[PDB]
């Protein structure tokens, strides 16, 4: 009683300003449900979970209701040309289901769950104890020069030999799994899908075989591992798009250790964001570790995990909507994208800083970057556009090159807009782009190639899905990637789930086509991960 | 282009994203009537999400499980854990309680966010840092001046310790939670219930306010940088609500940063929507601020070397985290976790968790009690809220390390219902006040032990009844030393339509030596004595 009257007093917080949410329009159950799924199949990928994703106006009911139904329809049914697709027009969804979209919006967002270290060891599952695994590598293959393929829809990823061109195993994973990273020591190969589990794979055993799995949300896209010297196989870190957080788990069991949220506020107006999604995370070779991408408040991440008890994190501002990069040349500067910000932010690792923001094309999507030395700027990284057939040349060289350090320093221009991914190698004279995305089927199933050695003359264009001999369908070209020893640069030609795919193998010293791997397991191929380029991050 | 790249469908599948409702239908004058009862009734235990006491959360999932009946039963009667009766007590009406029923059933209404637009929009120099003295322009005696809480009037009262007068009576938020001071002992700094905070010269020729500004709808603290070479540089402060914290500059208030803390639990590691801020306080072995997350049991330590990249290291402890304070030697941050009838050690220079010592019935310390015991050594103690017991905890690993962060010992007070003790370096009394025991005579008087035999049992000091005020609960509170630590203050907290006063007892003969009372001296609370304030002399 005496505790009881100690907390007994009124809150400070004014009962008329807390607002009891609604005046949507009525829509049944089997209404409500209908939107609610074309919600999250059509509109959630860019406008979140709980609607505050896209730039402009949130979908939530203060904003929606203001609008009105009329306008929802409207808007809805003809888009707008800042990336809001016309539903309507295009007759993608009918008049009908319009109507409902607009009623939908105008209510208070639907809660997807949580997830936590209760749900997440419920998920853990130890496939094979550290103690039973190989104390040396059990089959005979090439390993650094093996290649982690995505079978993107079968929810599978096959590993495919280098040199000879053929698929080795074939493994279940996650749905779609969206990337493959490499534990230090070379041995574990580690993938998340879309829908937030992970495994952990051992190329050492007789058969490349998982040893672990995970869940480490409701929807995720990135994992890491720590890279720092004295630390192989240590921690794994992986970010989820939904719930808000990431989770830092054991780099040899995936054991859960702690689970951080995300939840804050934002660099440019610093108000709090509900929802933001972490996007890219990079190991860092300077420090003991990790550094993450949080899209929607636009923040870098410095993870320490030296001591993962008592979680030490340094917050970087960037530029809102950091989604995709990677390292300069020197491995010190983590070039990022904040696309829908058009430009890209430079962090430094060691100094732990943001050394520079960018300003560049329409919405770069560099992926992890292309990194070559130009005769006249020194050292650069390079990114390509999904708003426009641009190329952009930023300086990375501070030290001996301050006159065009953090400066875009040229431009090249690609077949157009799209553009997904760029590429090269150490050991090449080439640059390599793609445009999957461009509206035009030509140019979207082919891939533009520089001369580094003059970089005046135009580019080539390399026919891929053409090269394929595949038959109907999209067949979207998609990240170029070399091989261990940088002379073959690969392609996936991504069709359809029922059509016909391949990863298509050019010759780097000749331009020519070299193989073409086909196989009726390769089902819409998407990603590609060189073993030996993704862990010691050659690009 | 952009518009294919983010096309695909969201790995979140339709069918597990839950729409709320299928509650108990009410107006809008029975939803608000209820809402105005929640906040002013439940939120203080409960929160604004409700999910901030022990227990179930009272959010749809768990309240229609239950039902109407189940919860109106409960409403009705309380629970021997903390949950008090309303209708038996014959507090709420049936029919309150029943719109209060069917209001938990319903999604909880969302108060507003509290970010750097609203920040900067309350935020307000009344007079430039150029503009203000550069010497004290007047004579008073700053080192002993006590800034007293008028918490109904939202108001402040500076008090001349020797005079025993009023000095200057201020405006402020409305009930003044803490005052605290600058490293330089110029700035006097308070912050209301309602998050307004208020900056105060004391060099002018009357103390006056020269900035003020708004860091949230509810808070508790605030605080400024005291490690060597960052006088007066930053102010932090915390917030309940929005779930946050605020750093700010030091000379200005203006708005600098804004950190959420909306996360993980330390126990179950799960997601909690509110973790209210609750204690602050500044390092003196590296340049950070320890603050206090009740909910989810975490003590940030955040660093200010660099203001623009905010460095912050998170320490797990235990659930709801309170008040605290450091031990004699200024390095660890003992901290009381109330619901859990525990207190944290934090040891700031190593920057980890040294213990969690479990002590009694809800543990709430203020910033402690120091002392040497002739037996254990150097101890750190603290009262109770749930029981009449007092910890004395080991503090010192060096020469005492049989004894470090053990509750060495212990002592009787009057009762339950304790908020504070206190001692001073020159004292050899321990005061322990018991503000809200249910009994009258108890919450009127304090206890004193004798430090130099703390066999014997405590003295009751009948501070009301010196007082002489007539009507009232005549509650009394905090017991605060002067500069020199020769006199103990004690505030009668009484009505605001009531009459209330200070007490001020001699520490060495423990006989009653003035008493402060004034028309505007409205319902007094905390009293903070500038230089014990400043050096953490407790
Ligand atoms: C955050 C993020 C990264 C960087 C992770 C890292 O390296 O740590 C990344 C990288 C990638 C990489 C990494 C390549 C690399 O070289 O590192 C690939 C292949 C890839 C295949 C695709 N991505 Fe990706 N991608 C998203 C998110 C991301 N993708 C989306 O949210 C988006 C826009 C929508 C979606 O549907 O998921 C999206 C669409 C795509 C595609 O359309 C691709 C081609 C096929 C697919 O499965 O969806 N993304
Ligand atoms: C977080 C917190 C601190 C530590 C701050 C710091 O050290 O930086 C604190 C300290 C304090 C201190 C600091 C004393 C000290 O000597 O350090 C005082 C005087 C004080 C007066 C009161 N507090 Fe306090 N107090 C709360 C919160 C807190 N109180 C509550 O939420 C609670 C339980 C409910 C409420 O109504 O706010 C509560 C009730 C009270 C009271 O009932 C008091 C006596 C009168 C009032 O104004 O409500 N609290
Ligand atoms: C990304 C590829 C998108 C998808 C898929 C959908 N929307 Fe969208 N939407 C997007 C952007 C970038 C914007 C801003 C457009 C602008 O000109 O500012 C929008 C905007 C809307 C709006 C209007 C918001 C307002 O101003 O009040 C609505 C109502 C809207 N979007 C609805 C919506 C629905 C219902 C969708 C799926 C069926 C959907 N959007 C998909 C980006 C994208
Ligand atoms: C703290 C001083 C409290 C105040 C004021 C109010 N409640 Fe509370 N309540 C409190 C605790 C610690 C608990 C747990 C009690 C237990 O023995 O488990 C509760 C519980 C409830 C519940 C029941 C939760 C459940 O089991 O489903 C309800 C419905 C409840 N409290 C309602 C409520 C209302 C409506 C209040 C204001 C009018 C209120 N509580 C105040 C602590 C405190």
């Amino acid at each position: 009683k005496a505790a009881e009257q100690y907390q007994g007093a009124a809150s400070a917080v004014d009962p008329a300003h807390v607002v009891r949410t609604n005046g949507a329009p009525d829509m049944s159950e089997s209404e409500f449900n209908e939107a609610k799924q074309i919600y999250f199949q059509r509109c959630a990928g860019c406008h979140g979970v709980l609607r505050k994703g896209a730039t402009g106006k949130p979908l939530t009911p203060d904003i929606t209701q203001q609008r009105g139904q009329q306008y929802l329809e409207a808007l809805i049914t003809y888009g707008t040309p800042l990336g809001m697709p016309n539903w309507g027009s295009s007759g993608e969804l009918s008049k009908e289901q319009i109507t409902l979209m607009a009623k939908y919006i105008q209510h208070t967002p639907p809660q997807p769950p949580e997830w936590g270290m209760p749900e997440m060891r419920e998920s853990w599952k130890v496939l094979v104890k550290p103690e039973d695994r190989p104390k040396k590598q059990l089959n005979d293959l090439d390993l650094p020069n093996l290649f982690s393929v995505t079978l993107r829809d079968a929810g599978q990823i096959a590993l495919v030999d280098g040199d000879s061109k053929k698929i080795v195993k074939v493994i279940d994973t996650g749905y779609a799994v969206h990337i493959s990273r490499m534990s230090a020591s070379g041995r574990y190969l580690l993938v998340i899908g879309r829908d937030a589990r992970i495994d952990m794979i051992d190329l050492w055993a007789k058969e490349p075989t998982k040893v672990a799995e995970i869940k480490i949300g409701i929807e995720a896209r990135s994992v890491e591992s720590s890279k720092f010297k004295g630390y192989e196989d240590r921690y794994t870190i992986a970010g989820a798009y939904w719930p808000p957080q990431f989770a830092i788990m054991d780099g040899e069991t995936l054991e859960p250790k702690q689970i951080v949220s995300t939840r804050g506020m934002t660099v440019d107006t610093q108000t709090y964001h509900p929802e933001p999604r972490v996007a890219a995370i990079i190991a860092s070779h300077e420090h003991p570790e990790f550094i993450v991408n949080v899209k929607e408040t636009g923040k870098v991440l410095l993870v320490n995990y030296k001591d993962i008890d008592n979680l030490t994190v340094t917050s970087i501002g960037a530029a809102p909507f950091l989604h995709d990069g990677g390292w300069d040349s020197s491995h010190r500067y983590f070039m990022t994208a904040a696309n829908n910000s058009n430009k890209v932010a430079v962090i430094d690792s060691k100094d732990r800083r943001l050394s520079a923001l960018v300003d560049v094309g329409k919405t770069p999507h560099p992926g992890r970057g292309a990194n070559f030395v130009h005769p006249k700027y020194g050292p650069v990284w390079s990114t390509s556009h999904l708003g426009d057939g641009s190329i952009s040349l930023i300086g990375t060289d501070p030290k001996n090159h301050p006159q065009y350090a953090w400066k875009k320093v040229a431009e090249l221009q690609g077949q157009g807009g799209g553009s997904l991914f760029i590429k090269t190698h150490p050991k090449s004279s080439h640059l390599y782009v793609d445009t999957t995305f461009n509206p035009d089927a030509r140019i979207s199933q082919s891939v533009a190639v520089f001369d580094l050695k003059n970089l005046d003359a135009k580019y080539q264009v390399l026919p891929i899905a053409e090269w394929a001999d595949l038959g109907e369908g999209a067949k979207r070209v998609v990240q170029p990637e070399y091989n261990k020893r940088g002379d073959e640069v690969w392609f996936s030609v991504w069709n359809g789930k029922n059509d016909s795919s391949a990863l298509v193998v050019v010759d780097d010293k000749t331009l020519k086509l070299k193989a073409v791997v086909k196989d009726p397991r390769l089902i819409t191929p998407t990603g590609k991960f060189n073993v030996y380029n993704t862990q010691h991050d050659v690009y």
